[PDB]
C-alpha cells in the first residue's frame, strides 16, 4: 500500500535532520517534540508532509525521495515559524503560510544542486535558511496579521559577575545544546534525542556531545552573558558541524577528529559574529554558521594521505564508510 | 550611413528592456517617457547613448551590439538616477555622473558573462542593480552636491481600515504596475507601453498583464499599506519574472504557464522581504527580486519532458521558439 | 640550517603585501613599521610567523610557502587587530586572539583556491578581509575583554568651506596614502615604503604613486570631508588595484595603463560606497573595494590583441613578464 510507504518517507525525512536514516529514530524525535509543545510538533509535521508531497509532484529523483533527503527542510521551517510568533499557542491561521513556504524547499534545494555538483558538494541547510530569513524579514514585528517577536542590538556594556557562575547549569548546557537543533529547550527532549542518535550509530552521538561541549566552552572567552549559555543558544551550531566533518564526509581518523574540533570552534565564533551583525534587521541567526563553516572545510585540499574525502555517492554512515574505505 | 545604423542600435537598446527587439516599440517607449517627464527622458536617452558608445569602444561582439543587448542598461540607470534626486527638475550638473556610471555597464555585463557561461545562463539586470546601488550608497542624503531622497525603516504599527478600500484604483494598479518598469507612474504611459508590447508579440503582453495582477494580489495577504499598492510599486518585479519564465526561455506550455505564475508569486514575496531589509541603509529595492527569482527558476532540473529549456543561441521570441522546437 | 630558511620565508611573506618578492624589501618594511609604533610591529610579526607555521603544518604546496604566498595575510591581520583597539598600547592579552585568527588564514586561502582555479584567478586578499570582519563583528565596542573603537554613520550635513583648502597637505596625501596600506600614517614610513618598492622594480613604484594620486583626486568630486583626505584613508585602495591591473597580471602596454587608471577610479568610488554602507554595523571598510574591483577587471574579455592576460604560472614581475611575452 502506497500510504505506508509515504509515512515511512516522512519519518525518514524527520530523522534526517541529524544525518540519521532510520524510522525508529524518527518516532523518537516526534515523541520528543510532542513532549516539548504540541503546537510546534503539529506545525513541523505539517511542514514535512507538504514538502515531501511537493517534491513528489515536481518529479525529482526517486531514490532521493525514498531516502528522505527532501523532508528534512520542512520540519525545520515549520518549527521555526511556530517558535518566532507573538500571537501565542493555537493560532490556526499560521498554518496557511506554512503550506506555502514549505513548497519553496524542494525548488531551492534543486537549484543549488546544479551549482554545487561541479565541485561535488552537498546542499547542507541553505534552503531552510533562505526561506526562513525571507519570511521573517517580509513579515516583521509591525505587522497586522503575523507579528514576530523582538530582537534588538545591544546598547550598553553587559553586567557580569564571575562570582555567581553555577557549575550545575554550565554542565547542563550540553543536552539542551543538542536539543536546540529542533528549537526545543527542555533537558528531557535533549536526552531523548541523544538516545535516538545512539540507537543508530554511536559515533554520531559522541561527536554531537563533543561539539556541544566545544560550543559551550568557546563562548566563555568573549564574555557572553550567562543567560544565552544557559538557554543553550551558543551550542547548537557546533554539533552539526562536528558531526558533518568528523565521521560522515571524511573517513574517520584522529587527524579528522582534530579537524572536526577546529570546525566546531570556528563555527562557534562565526555564530557569535553573525548573531551580532544580523540583529540590526531584527532577524535571528539560524544555521548560517554551520553551513558556511562546513562548506569551507570541505573545500580544503591537503597532501596528507590520511585526510580522504569520500564521493557523495557512497556516504551512508561512519562505520560503513570506514569499512568501504578499508576494503578497496 | 553609419549614423542611421547607430540610432537604430540605440532604439533597439531602448526597446530591449521588456524583451522586445523592434525599433517601432522603441519609438513608442520614448513617446511614453516624454509624456511622463521630459527631464527623465533626456537622462535615459543620454545614458543609453553613452553605454552603447562605450560598448563599441571596448570592442565586444558585433552581433550583440547590433541586436541591442548593450543598451538596455543605460536607460534604466539614467532614469533611476533622475528619479531619486532631491535637487528638482533641470539640475544640469546631474548629467556629469550619468556619463561616468553608464560606462560601467558594458564592463560588468561582460565580466559576469564569463562566469554564467559555464551553466548557460543570461545576465538579466545585475549590472544596472550594482551600478545604481553603488551610486546611491556612495552619495547619500547628507551630501553637498547630489543629495538623494529619504527612505526610512518602519517604526510603528500601520493603520489600515478595510472599509475604505476602493475597487477602482485596485483594478487601476495593473497599467501603472506595468508602467513602473521604467519608473513612470502615469496610467497613460502604462497603456502606451502595453500597446508597444502588443505590436510585437501578444504572448509577452498577456504574460505581463498576468504578472502585474499576480503581484497586486500577492501584496494583500501581508497587509501592505494601500498607498504602495495604488502607486504600483508592488507589481513591477512580477511582470519581468513572468515574461522571462513563461514564454521566452522555456518553450510555451501550460506547465510552464503555472511555473511562471509561481515565479511571479515568489518574486513578489522576495520583493517585500528585500524592501524591508534594505531600508536600513537608505537604499530602495530595484530589480533585485526579479534577478534572483528568475535565476533560481532557470537552474531547476526536472524529469518531466514538457519542461524544455532552450539554448541561449536560439531564443528570439515565443512564437519563433515554439515553431523551432516543433520543427526538429 | 632550517632556521635561516624559515626567517627568509617570513621576510618574503612580509614583503609580498605589495606584490614584491625580495628579503631586502622586507627588512625595509619592518624598519618602517618599527618607526611607526613598536607594538603594531610586534603584533604583525607574530601574526606572519604563526600563519607561516600553520601553513607548514597543514602541508600545502612547498613552492608557494617558499615564495611567501602564505605569509602576507598574517601581517595585515595582526596590524589591523592592533590598530582598532581601545585598551591602548601594550595590552599583552591581545596576543592571544592574534594567534588564533592567524591560523584561519592558511585554511581560507586554500578553500577559495579550489573555487577560483576554474577561471584561473588569484585569491587577492579575501582571507584577511573575512577574518578581520569576523573578529571585529564578534567582539564589538560593548565588550568586556577586547573592546573596539567606535564608528558611527553620518547624521548631519557636513560643513565644508572651500576657502580653507591647503595645497601643501593635499599634495602630502600621496606618501601617506601609499603608507596606509599597512595601517601607518606617518610620512616617513611612506617614503621608506616607496624606496623599498623602488629597489625591486620601478614600474610598481610608479603605478603606486599614480594610483594614490588618482584616489586622492577622485574623492574631491563628492565633497568628502577634508580630514579623511588628509589622513590618507581615501587613497590606499587605489594603489593596490592600479599595481595589480597595470603591470603584474597584464602585459604592460598603454591600453593596459589606461585600464589601470580606470580601475583606480572605480575602486575609489566603490570604496566610498562600502564605507558609507558598512558604518551601520560599526565595521570599517578594509581592502574589500580593491578585491572586488581587481576581480571584476580580470574577468573582462575583449577582442583587442594588445590586452593579453598572462597565465598564473608565469607572473613574476612586470619586466620579466614583458620579456617573456616578447620572446615567444
Ligand atoms: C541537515 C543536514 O545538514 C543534512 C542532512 C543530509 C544532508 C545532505 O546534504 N545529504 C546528502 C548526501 C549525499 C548527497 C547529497 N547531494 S545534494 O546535492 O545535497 C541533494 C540535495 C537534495 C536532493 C538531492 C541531492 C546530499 O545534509
Ligand atoms: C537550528 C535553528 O535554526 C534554530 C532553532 C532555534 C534557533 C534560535 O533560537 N536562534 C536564536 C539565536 C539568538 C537569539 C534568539 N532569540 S532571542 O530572543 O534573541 C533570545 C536570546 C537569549 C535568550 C532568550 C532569547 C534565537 O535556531
Ligand atoms: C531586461 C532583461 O531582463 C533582459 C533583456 C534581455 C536579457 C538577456 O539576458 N538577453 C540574452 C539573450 C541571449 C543571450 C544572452 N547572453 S548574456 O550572457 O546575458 C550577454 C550579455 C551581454 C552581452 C552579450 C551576452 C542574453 O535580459
Ligand atoms: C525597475 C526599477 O528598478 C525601479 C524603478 C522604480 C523603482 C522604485 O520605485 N523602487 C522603490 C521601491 C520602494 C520605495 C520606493 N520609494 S519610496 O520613497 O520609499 C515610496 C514608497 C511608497 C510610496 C511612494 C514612495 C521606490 O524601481
Ligand atoms: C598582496 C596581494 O594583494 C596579493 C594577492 C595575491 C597576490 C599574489 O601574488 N597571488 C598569486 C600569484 C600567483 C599565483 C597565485 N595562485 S593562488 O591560487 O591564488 C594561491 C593562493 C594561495 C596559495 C597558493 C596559491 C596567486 O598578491
Ligand atoms: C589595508 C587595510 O586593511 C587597512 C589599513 C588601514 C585601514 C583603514 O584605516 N580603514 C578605515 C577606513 C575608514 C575609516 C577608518 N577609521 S575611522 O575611525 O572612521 C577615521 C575617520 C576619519 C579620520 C580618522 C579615522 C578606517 O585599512
Amino acid at each position: 500500500s502506497p500510504v505506508f510507504q509515504f509515512f515511512d518517507w516522512v519519518l525518514r525525512g524527520t530523522s534526517q535532520v541529524m544525518f540519521v536514516n532510520n524510522p525508529l529514530s524518527g518516532i523518537l524525535i516526534i515523541l520528543g517534540l510532542f513532549i516539548q509543545n504540541p503546537w510546534w510538533a503539529i506545525s513541523g509535521c505539517l511542514g514535512t508532509i507538504m514538502s515531501t508531497l511537493t517534491a513528489l509532484i515536481l518529479s525529482q529523483d526517486k531514490s532521493a525521495i525514498a531516502a528522505g533527503f527532501h523532508g528534512y527542510n520542512g520540519v525545520l521551517v515549520g518549527l521555526l515559524m511556530a517558535v518566532f510568533s507573538d500571537k501565542g499557542d493555537y493560532y490556526w491561521w499560521l498554518l496557511l503560510p506554512v503550506i506555502i513556504m514549505s513548497m519553496s524547499c524542494p525548488i531551492l534545494s534543486s537549484a543549488l544542486g546544479t551549482i554545487f555538483s561541479k565541485w561535488d558538494l552537498p546542499v547542507f541547510t541553505l534552503p531552510f535558511n533562505i526561506t526562513v530569513t525571507l519570511y521573517l524579514a517580509a513579515t516583521g514585528h509591525y505587522n497586522l496579521f503575523f507579528p514576530t517577536t523582538l530582537l534588538q542590538p545591544a546598547s550598553a556594556m553587559p553586567n557580569i559577575t564571575w562570582s555567581e557562575v553555577q557549575v550545575p547549569l554550565l554542565l547542563r548546557a550540553i543536552p539542551v545544546g543538542i536539543g536546540q537543533v529542533y528549537g526545543c529547550d527542555n533537558p528531557w527532549t535533549g536526552g531523548i534525542f541523544l538516545i535516538a542518535l545512539f540507537i543508530s550509530s554511536p559515533l554520531i552521538c559522541l561527536h554531537a556531545a563533543i561539539g556541544s561541549t566545544m560550543g559551550m566552552l568557546a563562548a566563555l572567552t568573549i564574555a557572553t552573558p550567562f543567560d544565552s549559555i544557559y538557554f543553550g543558544l551558543c551550542g547548537f551550531n557546533s554539533t552539526l558541524a562536528c558531526i558533518a566533518i568528523g565521521g560522515m564526509f571524511y573517513v574517520i581518523t584522529w587527524q579528522t577528529h582534530l579537524l572536526a574540533i577546529a570546525c566546531a570552534l570556528f563555527a562557534a565564533y562565526l555564530g557569535a559574529a553573525l548573531a551580532n551583525m544580523l540583529s540590526v534587521f531584527g532577524l535571528p541567526p539560524c544555521t548560517w554558521p554551520f553551513c558556511l563553516s562546513a562548506l569551507t572545510f570541505l573545500l580544503l585540499t591537503t597532501n596528507n594521505p590520511a585526510i580522504y574525502k569520500l564521493p557523495l555517492s557512497k556516504v551512508t554512515y561512519p562505520e560503513a564508510n570506514r569499512i568501504y574505505y578499508l576494503s578497496q
